[PDB]
């Protein structure tokens, strides 16, 4: 169905720990998980075309993509990557990322909609997964 | 033989499927997947007495039991149960679980030490089996 909406975070699991295993220093981890860094996510979906803007109190980023068409974004640790999203099913998109320069962990993400209209986001780096869950405002 | 040691995972199958057949909703499964990252198992075996600590990037749980003596733990989906472990062979133990309160699917688990020195852990609910294989660190 339809991912469009203004989404507010209600659960976050394993995010700081994932940053830790990627080598992010403790000062940056602590700020990444601070109240002031809680992400709001605004999505506008038109068929396979998506605009997703993710904002905290200090940062704002937007991606625009169509399912099945390569685009550029950043990995969960700021390295530029080429991304490609596919539908795993009607309510779930999966994204494979490839670094533009150099080598690093294999990263990906998924976003999916539940029965009850929660948005679940997961991000994976090698063997480590973090999960965020949002509800619509 | 001796189950003692610190065990690192080399493969895993059907974790989320097990939770799914137990009726855990998809939100909770995806949180559980994040909280299950990089599982490590520390075992201290002294004859028939066992201490088993399971650590992931987010959480640590510990059970202490003696083979043939009932103890309390939780099912894989987090429900309190009484458990009783028995030897099924020289190198394999099997645990049957019964809920403290209420009724539910039959759940069990096993742990086996192979001839190649691997530890195989299985957890069963209905006819779904989740399997993890570890080697000694």
């Amino acid at each position: 169905p339809n991912f469009s909406g203004n989404w507010k975070i209600i659960r976050s699991e394993n995010f700081e720990e994932l940053l830790k295993v990627l080598g992010v220093n403790v000062m940056l981890r602590k700020i990444a998980v601070a109240a002031a860094s809680k992400p709001a996510v605004e999505i506008k979906q038109e068929g396979d075309t998506f605009y997703i803007k993710t904002s905290t109190t200090v940062r704002t980023t937007e991606i625009n993509f169509k399912v099945g068409e390569e685009f550029e974004e950043q990995t969960v640790d700021g390295r530029p990557c080429k991304s490609l999203v596919k539908w795993e099913s009607e309510n779930k998109m999966v994204c494979e990322q490839k670094l533009l320069k150099g080598e690093g962990p294999k990263t990906s993400w998924t976003r999916e909609l539940t029965n009850d209209g929660e948005l679940i986001e997961t991000m994976t780096a090698d063997d480590v997964v973090c999960t965020k869950v949002y509800v619509r405002e």
